[PDB]
């Protein structure tokens, strides 16, 4: 005796877009070889729900068991605020153990999105910086990407969300381009996907004129 639960939210990105499948994960340790089976059982706000997939069970280095099982929640469902209830039921367990996660509670706050061109000592170079600047969001889960002509640009670098001192998020996005395309007057844009702005999508434009 005996084994613990662990549950875990979805990742932002597969919140935020449409074409992915946002997942809560209910994690099971200390499984022993001796009662190795793990009954899930799923809740959505109460409501038992029967689409759960488990995956086969992993021998741990310290000689038991980790056993998996994966809800795909609903986009609409989890920005809702609905509660996801995890409860696992083993031989070991003289009662199950239950675990219960839903998307963070606060009041959504929109984020601010501010374009930064490359400096006169970073603009002289062969590759340069184009910033942008997120600011004062609220909850943390958020997906930047970088674009230009429809195109995606893959060279950028995204700090991960800061909390700030009235409670909000800040983060940075950094895409780097060769200094000839941002001479040459190439739009590039920056995307943000997040559950307060207008259509859960923003993008701020950046140009030399
Ligand atoms: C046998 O060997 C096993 C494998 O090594 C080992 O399992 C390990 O067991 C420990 C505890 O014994 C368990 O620790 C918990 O880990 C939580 C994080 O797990 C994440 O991230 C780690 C690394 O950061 C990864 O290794 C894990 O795989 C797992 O990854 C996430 O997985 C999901 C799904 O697969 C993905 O979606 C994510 O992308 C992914 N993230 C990453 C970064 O990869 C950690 O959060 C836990 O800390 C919290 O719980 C503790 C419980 O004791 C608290 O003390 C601690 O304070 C934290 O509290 C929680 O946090 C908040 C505070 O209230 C609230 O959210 C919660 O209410 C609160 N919970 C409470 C109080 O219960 C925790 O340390 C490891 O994850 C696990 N590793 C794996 C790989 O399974 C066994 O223990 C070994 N057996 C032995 C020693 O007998
Ligand atoms: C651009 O900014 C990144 C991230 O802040 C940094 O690592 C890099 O050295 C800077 N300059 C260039 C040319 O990328």
């Amino acid at each position: 005796g005996g084994p613990s639960v662990f549950l875990f939210p979805p990742k932002p990105k597969d919140t935020l877009m449409i074409s992915r499948t946002p997942e809560v994960t209910c994690v099971v340790v200390d499984v022993s070889h001796e009662d190795p089976e793990v009954k899930f059982n799923w809740y959505v706000d109460g409501v038992e729900v029967h689409n759960a997939k488990t995956k086969p069970r992993e021998e741990q280095y310290n000689s038991t068991y980790r056993v998996v099982s994966v809800l795909t929640v609903l986009h609409q469902d989890w920005l809702n605020g609905k509660e996801y209830k995890c409860k696992v039921s083993n031989k070991a367990l003289p009662a199950p153990i239950e675990k219960t996660i839903s998307k963070a509670k606060g009041q959504p706050r929109e984020p601010q999105v501010y374009t930064l061109p490359p400096s006169r000592e970073e603009m002289t170079k062969n590759q340069v910086n184009l910033t942008c600047l997120v600011k004062g969001f609220y909850p943390s889960d958020i997906a930047v990407e970088w674009e230009s002509n429809g195109q995606p640009e893959n060279n950028y670098k995204t700090t991960p969300p800061v909390l700030d001192s009235d409670g909000s998020f800040f983060l940075n996005s950094t895409l780097t381009v060769d200094k000839s395309r941002w001479q040459q007057g190439n739009v590039f844009s920056c995307s943000v996907m997040h559950e307060a702005l207008h259509n859960h999508y923003t993008q701020k434009s950046l140009s030399l004129s």
